[PDB]
């Protein structure tokens, strides 16, 4: 669902976005983040991943930065060293708590992906370990080759995300929907403006034949950029001009905010990204920002590498971090505050 | 397209809807412009055809509150009693010419239509012709019964349209697209909103696959309301808010205006339900206008009827309906000017 369920949706929206700031991706499986933790000699345990997880919701100062963090379900049964269930670190600062929802991906046609989850989907809203979350978060990721997105897996892929994005709103939670162009291949940067337009107009398509509640809904998106394979040099001022002209092109006045994704990108050139393109001028309704988890967090494993001794200097480098993201989401951080 | 000609196919789109214009479309064929003459005793001469058009460009003051007019390709060649082109008339009050490039329907599946003229709608943009056009226009038209519209017609009448937007613009011509919800079916009001989003996201597909710089496209929109043939009834503000639900889920922050075609309803209720749609909050980038024939000219036809003596009235109506709509596109019409 009624006005009120809908009204609740668009707040929570907002919430996350307001006063320029952002969300803290959290939510990497094990094996995602037992690969970023072998590189830097942490084994990857369920200890390790607990610990990692209240370093950075034990941030000191966050809740000024960050509007929301997505949480791995893992995490939902998770305490702190001190007993603290990790959550209510999270529920004190009064930041927004969000759920990943996807399972993954399998094989799509010859080369591609579809995301999978949907058929216990609307079970897992309802589970009472997610209680507390308000939103949540769903990947699919398009590989890059000759050919290649099919257009068979755009809308397999779209239409996943839009089923997610209704079973989430009628379960009274937002849905991140992220529809990753996948850094990792050979494309020009203006291949990738081309299938961005294709996947992002796909994506609207979908969520509105589900008659989703566009003000409900939050795309998690990746910068126009070439493909690392791609001898291609670009800058954050032709990123940015890239992505704001895709996005104009395709996202409707009632989305509420575009969250970028850093998918293998610097943390300082996601972040430059970032405050390039809320420097553009153009009209837009939609707040920019950020969903990052690299971005955010690789300097934290680089700096934290296991050894609790290190770990205040790993909180202090995320602090810095959301707070240079947070200036790069309203176009400052040129200005000193 | 480079940078200066997509410059200009913004400029063109700002100009037809600066301080609350719209445009009078009087780009009837000569069978559609027959039966209403006929109707009210009107014969269907070239001449008659030519005096209509005349009456209404000639009318005094109308340039306030017009930014545009759409003209059928017979207008081009046709001149005022005076000798005057017709276009000159339009070109000294500073009113943006258009022309209407498609060439009707055809049938479509079983019961549905498409639009047709894209094999030579390349030669006819270069025709010297229409050197004085800035702008064009092409309908498609949406049949309502059980199962339909159906996703093919969909589909194809969308990637008509786009096909045709591209090549306007590469010519140089800032496209309306009409993706037109007949009026005359039976369904109510909720599956006309859903259908609307539907039609709508799918048409921003279909832009964008084409790569059309949306900054320089006009969105020819019905209301959305139930069928004629429904018994289920309607006001002003529920069309209002119907219609915006539907366009902030669908129309991107680019396009940069929506101009709504009367489409058999009142003048009376399509100047309402703009006025009203203005009245509505909820934060956009695109100018809410009209695109009216009917609803602007209905009235000229009814007190002109083929009698020279009327035509001062007749020019008197078409500029006192062509105030209250450009007062209804900027939410005004309860308030004295």
């Amino acid at each position: 669902m009624d006005c009120d369920h809908l009204l609740r949706l668009g707040m929570t929206a907002k919430k996350i976005l307001e006063n320029g700031k952002g969300i803290l991706a959290a939510d990497e499986t094990p094996k995602t983040l037992g690969r970023r933790f072998e590189k830097l000699g942490i084994t990857n345990t369920e200890e390790n991943r607990r610990k990692f997880r209240e370093i950075l919701f034990s941030t000191k100062g966050i809740e000024r930065y960050i509007g929301g963090v997505i949480l791995n379900q893992e995490t939902f049964e998770q305490t702190s060293g001190s007993g603290v269930p990790l959550t209510e670190l999270l529920k004190k600062k009064g930041i927004e708590i969000g759920i990943k929802l996807d399972k993954g991906l399998i094989d799509y046609k010859e080369k591609e992906k579809i995301s999978v989850g949907l058929e216990d989907l609307d079970l897992r809203c309802k589970s009472s370990a997610f209680k507390d979350a308000t939103f949540a978060k769903w990947r699919s990721l398009f590989y890059f080759y000759d050919g290649i997105p099919s257009e068979d897996c755009i809308n397999e892929n779209c239409s996943i995300l839009a089923k997610y994005a209704i079973i989430c709103q009628k379960n009274g939670l937002v849905p991140i929907v992220e529809p990753e162009v996948f850094l990792e291949g050979d494309y020009s940067m203006k291949r990738s403006y081309e299938v961005t337009r294709q996947i992002l107009s796909t994506l609207m398509k979908y969520l509105n034949y589900e008659l989703v509640y566009i003000p409900g809904v939050l795309i998690k998106a990746s910068y126009v950029t070439s493909g690392q394979l791609s001898n291609e040099k670009y800058t954050p001022k032709k990123v940015a001009t890239f992505t704001l002209r895709a996005l104009l092109s395709t996202i409707p006045c009632g989305i509420p905010g575009i969250v970028f994704l850093s998918g293998g990108h610097g943390s300082e050139d996601a972040i430059g990204f970032l405050n390039a393109i809320n420097m553009e001028r153009g009209c837009r309704t939609w707040s920019l920002s950020f969903s990052f988890a690299r971005a955010l967090t690789d300097g934290v494993l680089e700096t934290w590498r296991g050894d609790d001794s290190n770990i205040e200097e790993a909180q202090k480098i995320l602090l810095e971090t959301s707070f240079k993201a947070c200036r790069g989401a309203e176009g400052k951080l040129w200005d000193q505050e």
